């Protein structure tokens, strides 16, 4: 069975081929991400960055499709991929978008306390939250 890097490569190609986006194409994409998650045991991949990207994208797609039921998918991604700062920032971004500023800050502070990496990404996110910006992270690379 293919690993997370092979699955992510297929999933990103499907996202590129799902333009212009529609409800039907969004449902198809979410379905394909669920198939990757069903095929990838989290106990083998907790330290895998491509696996963290798969779990985060599923949660982000669910936040578009049904924001009132997306929290559990961010909690799953954080439970499985806690090492990566971008996982915690994605959850904090979701909370911020829902108007839960206090929860967004607590998620970022807990990630700093628990040593999610890289630290710099978390400091930028905390600065942007304190500056009252809508996005914790801009078009960053």
């Amino acid at each position: 069975g293919p690993g997370p890097e092979d699955w992510l490569s297929l999933l990103l190609k499907l996202e590129k081929n799902s333009v212009p986006l529609s409800d039907a194409l969004l449902n198809k994409l979410i379905g394909r991400y669920s198939q990757a998650i069903e095929a990838l045991p989290p106990d083998k991949y907790g330290q895998n960055e491509s696996f963290a990207r798969i779990q985060v994208r599923f949660a982000e797609l669910k936040a578009i499709q049904e924001p009132d039921d997306a929290r559990d998918y961010f909690q799953m991604a954080r439970a499985n991929c806690k090492k990566f700062a971008f996982v915690h920032i994605s959850f904090a971004q979701f909370e911020l978008s829902q108007g839960n500023v206090k929860k967004s800050k607590q998620l970022l502070q807990k990630a700093v306390e628990r040593g999610a990496v890289p630290l710099e990404m978390l400091e930028i996110a905390l600065r942007n939250l304190n500056l009252q910006k809508k996005q914790l992270l801009s078009e960053e690379e």
